[PDB]
């Protein structure tokens, strides 16, 4: 609670007047380039008044530094002002724009003023004007004194700061007597000490260093209170934490404010510094003459002329104007400091640039185009750009008064009539009349074509004789705070007219039209006509209604594909928008219209109501708009300036609205305090936990990845459109995780629909064999070690005899365990085979157990109730060196009597007669291996371990047909792990290859044509099968490995994946011929 008395006293002195020498003769050069921060203490007469140390900032006056200065005129500062008196009131006039800049930039700062050079001060001349001076700031004194011999009343700054504790208070608080805790002064001291060791040519530090040292010094600085502390320390004037996300300076921290200021000379003397945000951005070097450039069309009628009457050119105005107006994609440029001259041809050229030959002290901006049509488009674009600029960065100007210079009779001077009356004179009726002679008349289309909307293409022109809507409130739709969208016809159509309200400034209509009439796309609603007589808009009436009351009402039509269409077409719209420097800031689920609820359409969403879409270059925006609940975080704290990534957060919120199927918006339509509790961050639940939805675990991974606070950690709109354009994201259903230090190499589902999924997981990591039992809809991992050796294979048979079901296992020790699927305690162990257990598999129901010794082990389905038995004879169809681990079933006409398989490195088959009807060895390189699985759709696709190839032997000719290599197919994904540890088959579409390298391979069936390849989610694929789920078929389990900590995910894949990767690819192929057919018309 120590009183920390420190505040800046930036002595802002116009050039030449001696701004430096005054403080030189107060405390104790030639041209002080940039800011020069000295230091200065105070020991007042009353010793109880603590040290009032003041970080003096000694600014400069050369216009380049005028332009680079106005970002360091912060609050908590007692300014000054200096002006010579030998030049009399002229210096007062010259300092008047500077005082205006002061009162514009800083409002809570007193402004003393002082003269200089009392040796030649003719105060009787300018005294009257100086008294008449006191929009200005609160001038509090006038002490015109000498410069070198300080004999007048000086040191009054102390008596005007220490007594200004409450007379200069930051919102009634204490400035010079702020009882600040010890933590803040601790941080200040440690930074002031560490200022040395950090390099001197570019002193910067990382926030991680600050945290590490604060922990090393036990500063007791909490991470949730650290940014407020560093912000106060910044505003004190010892370091500069530029936390502006539009500048990306949120990480790098600065320790020497003295250094940041004296870089203007370093950069005008003619890395990673390349962000000079204060093509090229060196406005110091620009010449400041009136160049030798003459208009081609030099008359009083052939050229339009606009004007702008402004009190004071704001510090850093012309810089922003040129940096904006060097967008040249709508050109021999000759831009000096102020007046850019965008020449194209003798037909169209916009010559912006000031003019002060007005016989008056005011400052005049002017625009000039030759009065053909292209000139009118140019003028009606530059007016929009200048008005956006002046409405975003410099709100104080709107004082501003327009001026349109028309000419009644050619070959004479032009009169001056302003737009606040021309608006009415052109809204009542066209053909502006000449009061002197009524026979003389001029058109309002070659005087100011930004007032009749003639600066737009000729196709979008109203046809009011065919707009038959009555204003009757029966036809009503949304009311977006500016208009009210009715339902109407237009020459025969369904069109949603948007009549504007009683009084709306035409700037709004142009704010909407400049985005609706330039960039076309099949995801952005397309304007049909826009008049001016009632100031209306006509937009293509979206049939199926806005999204909000399709969420609240029609929850049945909302499938799990449509939820990825109305979240992909919107991402398309956002990508196109942000690709042309427009930002939207309004993407809420009341503003996504629909056109068709049939899933596989082509145009399903189209954004609308572009009420607040402003232009946003790399500089950014400074205002704060939107709507509570759907606003970006940094929009709330309106002080910071943001850019085109305060929109992707709105998209994340829309996505959380969609995934919840309208639970957040309906539970928050009661109290907007609930919807604004998370307006910054930190109050969003995990969706599946509460609202009862179904999982979607490649969206939940994105929904947090585009929701973070740090405006650089969020994706760019392209990157958040190239994650949804992948059929790997629509076709999962779940993703479970298993504990640490456990593997899985044996799986059996339960199609009997006890809980519709009661997946067992045989494992053998330890010596004893474990037997997990996972439930799907609840995720209960109730493992139980009930075996002595590894559990190689499991199998299930739901006995129809007495409606039973008894899961059966197998052991590496060669034992046949049996457990009741319903009775948790029945260990009806059967007769152990003569060797180990290799595989098992299920009319004629019988367990076709496979042993390591190469002998077929068969049982009886009815022999389950027994306790130890060898039901049917063993068929030793192999040797000790033949591992009989192959078993499978048949699919061709479901003829299970054609049950295939293969004994070791050899293929065989049999029937219910149990005789080998065919035995074909596979001795035909990799042939020194064994066999894993066979599958029969039309032939036998046979896999084998450590093989980048899978063979194809036919069941009718018994010969090789083709060799479908795997590593060859994977040769363009990135000595590879291109093995095939598993091989599952769909019903009648395509193969499903599972590669131990961590890649699903959706090989198709026709000849060899690949369809896609899945990657970057696992590290291996242990065992794959196909089961049922929730009374419905079509799921495809996959057991991914993570290997060193072993993690065995258990994914769930919909089996409609092939026709997905096809359908969605055809869809995206369709609408990208439209996205170029529509767009190419806008250039034409
Ligand atoms: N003749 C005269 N010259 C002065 C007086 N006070 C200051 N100067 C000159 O003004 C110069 C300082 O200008 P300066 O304040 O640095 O200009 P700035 O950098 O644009 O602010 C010094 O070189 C002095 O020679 C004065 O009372 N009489
Ligand atoms: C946002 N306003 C618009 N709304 C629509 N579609 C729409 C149709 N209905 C109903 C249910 C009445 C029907 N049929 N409701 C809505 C929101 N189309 C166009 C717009 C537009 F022009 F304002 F963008």
């Amino acid at each position: 609670a120590v009183p920390y008395n420190r505040m800046k006293l930036m002595i802002v002195g116009n050039t030449g007047s001696g701004k430096t020498t005054l403080l030189q003769q107060l405390m104790k050069q030639s041209a002080t380039v940039g800011i020069d921060v000295k230091d200065w203490p105070i020991q007042i007469r009353d010793k109880r008044k603590r040290d009032l140390v003041l970080n003096v900032w000694d600014f400069a006056g050369r216009e380049e530094f005028y332009s680079t200065h106005p970002h360091f005129m912060t609050q908590r500062a007692l300014y000054l002002a200096v002006y010579d008196l030998s030049k009399g009131q002229a210096e007062v006039d010259a300092m008047k724009p500077w005082l205006f800049n002061i009162k514009a930039r800083a409002s809570s700062s007193p402004v003393i003023l002082v003269g200089t050079h009392l040796d030649v001060s003719d105060e009787k001349q300018r005294k009257a004007c100086m008294s008449k001076i006191t929009g200005f700031p609160a001038i509090r004194d006038y002490h015109f004194v000498n410069a070198t011999e300080e004999s007048d009343a000086l040191a009054k700054l102390r008596k005007t700061i220490i007594n200004e504790s409450l007379n200069f208070k930051i919102r009634d608080q204490l400035v010079v007597g702020q009882l600040i805790p010890d933590c803040y002064v601790e941080l200040e001291k440690i930074i002031l000490s560490e200022r040395k060791n950090v390099p001197i040519e570019f002193p910067v530090i990382d926030r991680k260093r600050l945290l590490q040292l604060v922990r090393e010094n036990q500063l007791q600085l909490d991470e949730n209170e650290l940014p407020h502390a560093v912000h106060f320390l910044n505003e004190s004037g010892v370091l500069l934490h530029f936390q502006d996300p539009a500048l990306q300076l949120s990480d790098l921290y600065f320790v020497e404010p003295k250094w940041l200021c004296k870089i203007m000379a370093q950069i005008l003397t003619v890395n990673y510094t390349q962000y000079f945000k204060l093509y090229l951005l060196v406005p110091s070097s620009l010449s400041d003459h009136r160049p030798v450039i003459e208009l081609p069309h030099c008359e009083n009628s052939e050229i339009i002329i606009r004007l702008y009457e402004m009190p004071y050119f704001p510090m850093g105005f012309w810089s922003r104007l040129i940096n904006r107006l060097l967008e040249i994609s709508p050109p021999n440029r000759r831009y000096w400091r102020q007046g850019i001259y965008l020449n194209w041809s003798p037909e169209a050229y916009c010559l912006v640039g000031s003019e002060v030959l007005d016989n008056h002290p005011e400052s005049f901006l002017k625009i000039t185009v030759p009065s053909c049509r292209k000139g009118c488009i140019l003028l009606g674009q530059v007016v929009d750009h200048i008005d956006s600029l002046m409405e975003e960065w410099f709100p104080g100007l709107l004082l501003l008064k327009k001026w349109a210079l028309y000419s009644f009779n050619d070959g004479e001077e032009h009169q001056k009539i302003l737009l606040d009356d021309l608006m009415k004179k052109a809204e009542e009726g066209d053909l502006l009349v000449n009061p002197d002679q009524p026979r003389l008349t001029i058109p309002i289309s070659q005087i100011a074509p930004d007032l009749i909307l003639a600066d737009l293409p000729r196709n979008i022109m109203l046809n009011n004789d065919e707009l038959e809507f009555e204003q009757a409130p029966e036809f009503l739709l949304g009311d977006g705070s500016f208009g009210s969208v009715y339902r109407a016809a237009y020459e025969g159509e369904e069109v949603a007219v948007k009549i504007f309200n009683k009084h709306t400034s035409l700037r709004l209509l142009r704010q909407e039209l400049v985005v609706l009439c330039h960039l076309h796309h099949p995801s952005l609603i397309s304007l049909l006509a826009a008049g001016i007589r009632p100031r209306m808009l006509v937009m293509e009436l979206a049939s199926k209604g806005s999204l909000d009351r399709l969420l609240q009402q029609d929850k049945a039509s909302l499938t799990r594909t449509l939820q990825h269409r109305i979240a992909l077409h919107v991402a398309d719209g956002l990508r196109y928008l942000h690709s042309a420097m427009i930002i939207y800031r309004d993407l809420k689920p009341h503003n996504v219209l629909l056109f068709t609820l049939y899933p596989n359409a082509a145009i399903i969403a189209k954004i609308a109501d572009y009420g607040i879409a402003q232009y946003c270059c790399r500089m950014g925006i400074k205002t704060s708009e939107g709507t509570p609940g759907f606003r970006a975080p940094e929009v709330a704290r309106g002080n910071v300036i943001y850019n085109q990534q305060a929109d992707v957060y709105s998209f994340g919120l829309l996505l959380y609205d969609i995934l919840t199927t309208g639970g957040r918006i309906v539970e928050g339509l009661k109290f907007p305090n609930e919807f604004d509790e998370l307006e910054i961050q930190g109050k969003l639940p995990d969706p599946v936990k509460e609202y009862g939805c179904a999982p979607w675990p490649m969206v939940e991974k994105l929904i947090k990845q585009c929701l973070k606070e740090n405006p650089q950690e969020r994706p760019t709109s392209a990157q958040v459109f190239d994650i949804l354009n992948s059929a790997e994201l629509v076709c999962l259903t779940r993703r479970i995780l298993l504990p640490k230090n456990v593997i899985v190499e044996c799986m059996v589902a339960t199609h009997h629909n006890s809980r519709n999924a009661s997946i067992w997981l045989g494992c053998g990591h330890t010596d004893r064999g474990q037997l997990s039992f996972l439930d799907l809809n609840t995720e209960g991992y109730t493992s139980e070690e009930v075996a002595d050796s590894r559990i190689l294979c499991l199998a299930l048979v739901h006995l129809p005899v007495e409606k039973e079901s008894w899961i059966v296992s197998g052991t590496q020790s060669g034992t046949l365990l049996v457990i009741n699927t319903e009775d948790g305690k029945k260990r009806h162990t059967l007769e152990k085979m003569t060797d180990s257990v290799t595989c098992l598999y299920c009319q004629k129901n019988f367990l076709l157990v496979g042993t390591a010794d190469g002998k077929l082990a068969i049982f009886e389905d009815k022999t389950v109730k027994l306790k130890g038995a060898a039901p049917l004879k063993i068929l030793n169809i192999g040797n000790v060196s033949t591992p009989l681990m192959c078993l499978s079933e048949s699919t061709n006409s479901t003829e299970r009597n054609v049950m295939w398989g293969g004994c070791g490195t050899k293929i065989f088959s049999f029937s219910n007669d149990f005789t080998i009807q065919k035995l074909i060895e596979t001795r035909t390189a990799f042939s020194d291996s064994n066999i894993i699985t066979v599958v029969v759709d039309t032939a036998l696709y046979i896999a084998k371990q450590n093989s980048p190839v899978v063979e194809v032997w036919d069941k009718k000719t018994e010969k090789l047909c083709g060799l479908i290599d795997c590593v060859h197919f994977l040769r363009e994904v990135t000595s590879y792990s291109g093995r095939v540890k598993t091989l599952c088959l769909q019903k009648n579409t395509a193969l499903w290859i599972g590669t131990g390298g961590g890649h699903i391979l959706l090989l198709d069936l026709s000849t060899r044509r690949l369809i896609r390849v899945i990657y970057n989610f696992c590290n291996s694929v242990r065992v794959m099968m196909t089961a049922q789920l929730g009374s419905l078929k079509n799921v495809m389990l996959v057991l991914g490995y993570n290997r060193k900590e072993i993690q065995s995910c258990l994914t769930v894949w919909d089996i409609n994946l092939p026709h997905e990767v096809q359908n969605l690819e055809k869809h995206i192929e369709v609408r990208k011929e439209l996205a170029e057919k529509m767009r190419r018309t806008s250039v034409e």
